[PDB]
């Protein structure tokens, strides 16, 4: 007894009818009449063969509340009839979530009727759409009538065999060229091929759009999406008796995580942001967790909250990674083995995991941006050291090495593929005057103009050097020392005991950066240099590879003194009070190839709107064609923030590129550091770091006009 669901990965959709379950046509999937309710299940295979589960239920404008009930309803005993394990979502129409939103890159139709009104989905034609969006693009069906119309949108006029396009002479070229999708969708889904698409713009409205509307008036603009304010703060609330009461567990975050109890349910309150979280606790009663899509609801009346506010339900040992990102360092049992984790996101959920290879890097944009390499770091580079309001060529013996009171340009040309390309690096030291570290800005944007606008430019703080820079010298360690100055005046001498740590990157190389001298700086994930006025201390810790000891090893070198090598708990005490004594000390290991699924890369528009930066999430998996020309657009690897900039965005955004990127991350409700380097990139001159990262990359893309380019390709 049941409806055939579960299945194997695909996208599944019920149309909620009368308390039925009823398939939707799959050639509809993307229609929904704004009068019903319908279900949504996305199955995802997991990289080792398991299903994960996401149950969306979606509710019409103008959709009942007992039929909004039954989806609830469904979402519920259709989560129980997998175990209790999928992830659930509340979605309104027009603030449907982003990983529903993904499931359609087609865009949304948004039908006027329902069951009520007695329509289904099954030709003799005449709707009216306006088209909104331009990541999210959106069809609402409205009134045929020249009044409907806005010259800032795009309309598309549906004849049934002859679909019309309609684009206002305010609407700017992207938008049409989203709107070309729901013309050839409506042509291709729904008329399966056979329907002429008629592209037209005010003033040249074919004889058959001005028959059915009459003669054109005049026409006014259109007036109808994350202020970066509200993004930060979040609360977490613990739920009892789902009579519904809630108690602040946690007023500021991040949170820890051992807030989270496995009998209890909570609420993660992002409201203000538009979302809110239901964790579901493993031993809460049952009575509890199948009335959490009431609770959610309860507590979005109880604070005034939007009733289009987003709302998920996950299930304990299956956090989202945006939920976990809320908890200072989320660390899972299942971590460090296995293959994933307790989520892998629909728009990666099909990208190879390619390990490092330097011999085979160049052929490879998957590795490159995977990794964070554009190559084996193996080419040209000059260097240069600010001294005051000038670059200085730094002394190439101490090429690797780096002071705390300087801060640097690097100029580095990358080969990969058959292809050669520029980096500037632009490493700023923690306690290099503001002055100098200011300079060093302004003269790496002048050595990018002087070299034609086109080198990548990646602003680096000391102690959170990317991957790549770290590969540059060779088989030699950067060497990072804490507050120094190389410069030929205060040549000033070191500490008496100096601590460094040792960190190595997925392609081998490491990274020696002095760190203040204390046992809380200890990790065991690397090799580790304590240089006392007595002895040298090398000390391993038990995740430490072999290539983290030997680069630890050339620098008890260039330090001019003899190791005397320690396993981390095989410690001599002339070593435990070096540091002052011992103490607790990080020991969790890193997430290393994890990385991406505790934190894949999402892609962004930002805006400095005048007087807020607005930040749009773009759903689904990351394609080129979502690069909008006259806009600049943000990359979140989770170690990086790309930021790539339109070559038709306005002077203003562009300039604005790094702190835009800055205020994003300063507004990052996962409290991200503050020393995260950014990496301004240039449209058509992008590094393989970043275009690896994206499906069906064309060299040739924008050789064409993308939108002259569609209303070719078949309109
Ligand atoms: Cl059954
Ligand atoms: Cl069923
Ligand atoms: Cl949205
Ligand atoms: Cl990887
Ligand atoms: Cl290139
Ligand atoms: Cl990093």
């Amino acid at each position: 007894e049941f409806l055939k669901a579960g299945k194997e990965p695909g996208l599944q959709i019920w149309r909620v009818e009368k308390f039925d379950l009823v398939p939707v046509p799959t050639n509809l999937y993307g229609d929904f009449f704004t009068g019903d309710a319908y279900v949504i299940l996305k199955t995802v295979q997991l990289r080792n063969g398991n299903l994960q589960y996401d149950l969306h239920y979606w509710l019409g404008n103008e959709c009942s509340q007992d039929e909004s009930g039954a989806a609830a309803i469904f979402t519920v005993q259709l989560d129980d009839y997998l175990n209790g394990r999928a992830v659930q979502h509340r979605e309104v129409q027009g603030f449907e979530s982003a990983t529903f939103l993904g499931y359609f890159k087609s865009g949304l139709k948004y039908k006027k009727g329902g069951v009520a009104s007695g329509f289904k989905h099954v030709v003799v034609v005449q709707r009216l759409f306006q088209v909104k969006g331009r990541r999210v693009v959106r069809a609402t069906e409205v009134p045929v009538s020249w009044e409907s119309f806005k010259n800032g949108d795009c309309f598309i006029l549906d004849l049934g065999n002859n679909i019309h396009q309609w684009c206002g002479s305010n609407s700017n070229r992207y938008e049409r060229l989203k709107a070309t999708q729901v013309s050839k969708g409506i042509r291709d889904n729904e008329r399966s091929g056979r329907a002429r698409v008629h592209v037209s713009e005010e003033g040249t409205e074919p004889e058959a759009m001005l028959q059915v509307l009459g003669p054109k008036p005049a026409l006014p603009a259109g007036t109808e999406k994350e202020d970066a304010a509200n993004r930060k703060l979040a609360k977490l609330y613990k739920v009892s008796n789902g009579t519904m009461s809630v108690s602040l567990v946690a007023d500021e975050n991040p949170f820890a995580q051992g807030a989270l109890k496995s009998e209890d349910c909570f609420i993660l309150d992002h409201g203000k942001d538009g979302k809110i979280f239901v964790w579901k606790g493993k031993q809460a009663n049952t009575e509890e967790r199948k009335a959490a899509l009431k609770t959610a609801s309860d507590f979005i009346t109880k604070m005034d909250y939007p009733k289009q506010t987003q709302v998920s339900v996950l299930p304990e040992g299956g956090e989202t990674p945006l939920f976990k990102q809320f908890f200072k360092n989320w660390r899972d049992p299942d971590q460090t083995d296995g293959l994933g984790l307790s989520y892998l996101s629909s728009h990666i959920a099909n990208v190879e995991r390619v390990p490092f290879d330097a011999a085979t890097l160049h052929t490879s944009t998957a590795m490159a941006a995977q990794h964070g390499m554009d190559d084996d770091g193996t080419g040209q580079k000059q260097i240069w050291r600010i001294e005051g309001s000038n670059k200085v060529p730094v002394d190439p013996a101490t090429y690797g090495q780096f002071y705390g009171g300087d801060s640097y340009i690097i100029l580095y040309n990358y080969r990969h593929g058959g292809r050669q390309g520029q980096i500037i690096y632009n490493w700023q030291g923690a306690q290099s005057t503001q002055d100098e570290v200011a300079a060093s800005a302004i003269l790496t944007a002048q050595l990018d103009e002087e070299l034609g606008g086109t080198p990548v430019q990646s602003r680096v703080v000391q102690g959170k050097e990317p991957a790549h820079l770290m590969s540059l010298f060779g088989g030699k360690p950067m060497i990072i020392y804490k507050g120094g100055t190389s410069r030929e005046g205060g040549q000033t001498a070191p500490a008496s005991t100096r601590l460094f740590q040792v960190r190595a990157n997925s392609a081998g190389a490491t990274r020696a950066v002095e760190v203040l001298p204390k046992a809380g700086a200890l990790n065991s994930n690397d090799a580790f240099v304590l240089k006392t006025p007595s002895a040298a201390y090398l000390w391993v810790g038990t995740g430490a590879s072999e290539a983290e000891k030997t680069g630890a090893q050339e620098l008890l070198r260039v330090l001019r003194a003899q190791p005397v090598q320690v396993a981390e708990g095989s410690e001599p005490d002339g070593f435990w009070e070096a540091l002052g004594g011992k103490a607790a000390y990080r020991t969790s290991p890193r997430l290393k190839d994890k990385k991406m699924d505790a934190h894949p890369p999402r892609l962004f528009a930002c805006s400095n709107k005048i007087g807020r930066f607005v930040i749009e999430e773009v759903p689904g998996e990351l394609m080129q064609e979502d690069l909008a020309t006259d806009d600049v657009m943000l990359l979140d690897t989770w170690d990086q923030v790309f930021v790539w900039v339109g070559k038709d965005s306005q002077e203003e955004e562009k300039t604005e590129a790094l702190t835009s990127a800055k205020r994003y991350i300063e507004t990052d409700p996962a409290n991200r550091d503050r020393r995260t380097p950014i990496t301004v990139v240039k449209q058509g001159f992008e590094p393989p770091s970043f275009v690896g990262w994206f499906l069906g990359w064309d060299d040739d893309y924008w050789s064409v006009d993308p939108l002259d380019r569609a209303m070719a390709e078949l309109a």
